[PDB]
């Protein structure tokens, strides 16, 4: 629940973004290099809201307890009572993303589904919680194992209160646009309804086994051609989606279609999405 900084020995950096860092640490107090391992999230640089919403993810985190969310250990501290670093479960799979491309020759269709099954359980979970993500992507999601993923990176995720059941942002969203919904790209707006639109580039990315070459960015700017935003809403607007991935299921395709309903409320929900994935196994 609490991890000593002084018994914290750092190995290597598993990845940065925004405005802070997860590193590979091992929390061994015997500081004979024999302990368990543990993913360790602070900020590269400290601010004046950048410490409340990392506090803020702390709270969220330490409150998510899925099979399909990443585990929270603990904080370790410095100042009285700054929570100075997040310490979470190591995977040592690590991305979706790139376990996905390292590996595509060995996952088929079957194990893509189970996959995207497991994403949609635990964002029901985080619906049911009155959580929105606003950044599921490949890259934020882990590996536990061949047949387990889990939802990470709570940093820009928010809380739904009672009376609202959308969510206005002011400061630009600072991650790819590809993944945002048209009311996202237009008016800040940000829902579970979103967090669906996000799921289907999910699928997406699944799919396509997050090749560079056909990836959210990589084709939608293909398609675009004015403002890099402007040209994605006009498309979108107009009703332009991703193409199917090469020998996608039709199947999984027009669940994707689904997701990106140009209305938020036209969009099914994750206790919706959940047993039509589960029908494609
Ligand atoms: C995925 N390969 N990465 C690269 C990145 F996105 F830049 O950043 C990452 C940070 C941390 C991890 C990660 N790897 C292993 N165990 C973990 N437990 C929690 C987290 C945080 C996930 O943050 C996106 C990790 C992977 C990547």
């Amino acid at each position: 629940t609490i991890f000593e900084e002084r018994h914290l020995k750092y190995i290597s950096q598993l990845g940065k973004g925004n405005f802070g860092s997860v590193e590979l640490c091992r929390y061994d107090p015997l500081g004979d290099n024999t302990g368990a391992l543990v993913a360790v999230k602070q900020l590269q640089h400290s601010g004046p809201d950048q410490q409340r919403d990392f506090q803020r993810e702390i709270q969220i985190l330490k409150a998510l307890h899925s099979d399909f969310i990443v585990k929270y250990r603990g904080v370790s501290y410095g100042p009285g009572r700054q929570s100075l670093r997040l310490v979470m479960e190591y995977l040592p799979s690590g991305c979706l993303r790139d376990f996905l491309q390292r590996h595509r020759a060995r996952l088929d269709a079957s194990r893509l589904l189970l996959y995207s099954s497991q994403i949609c359980k635990g964002m029901e979970y985080l619906g049911s919680r009155r959580c929105v993500h606003r950044d599921l992507a490949a890259r934020n999601i882990l590996v536990e194992s061949e047949a387990h993923v889990k939802i990470a990176d709570f940093g820009l995720a928010k809380l739904l209160p009672l009376d609202k059941d959308y969510y206005v942002v002011r400061e630009p969203g600072q991650s790819p646009i590809f993944w945002y919904a048209p009311e996202s790209l237009s008016d800040n707006i940000f829902s579970r309804q979103s967090d669906v639109w996000s799921f289907g580039v999910v699928l997406y990315e699944l799919f396509t086994y997050c090749d560079k070459s056909c990836s959210p960015s990589a084709e939608f700017l293909r398609m675009m051609g004015v403002p890099a935003l402007s040209r994605l809403l006009e498309l979108l607007e107009e009703g332009q989606r991703l193409p199917a991935p090469p020998a996608c299921p039709a199947e999984v395709h027009e669940l994707m279609k689904l997701c990106w309903a140009p209305s938020p409320q036209d969009r099914p929900s994750f206790s919706a999405l959940g047993p039509q994935l589960d029908m494609l196994w």
